[PDB]
């Protein structure tokens, strides 16, 4: 920690550390989106 | 046809073919181009 690491605070034997992480968190609502085009539907000619 | 064939006309269920062609026309009137010439009147002298 750059700031809570002030010289008084080390001066009393408090170091600290900063420790962020970011867990998994389980996929409970996979959605899906299906949609049905025309934007291929020149690809019919060659 | 690679222009009647759009995505939105596709989409409708039309789909487009260009059968261009050529009849073979009756000869009503062969014409005739006769002609008398001097190129080969000098053919004789060898």
């Amino acid at each position: 920690d750059p700031d809570l690491n002030s010289a008084s605070q080390l001066a009393q034997g408090k170091v600290y550390w900063n420790i962020r992480f970011t867990d998994v968190p389980p996929a409970e609502n996979p959605n899906f989106r299906v949609e049905v085009t025309d934007q291929w539907l020149t690809e019919v000619l060659d």
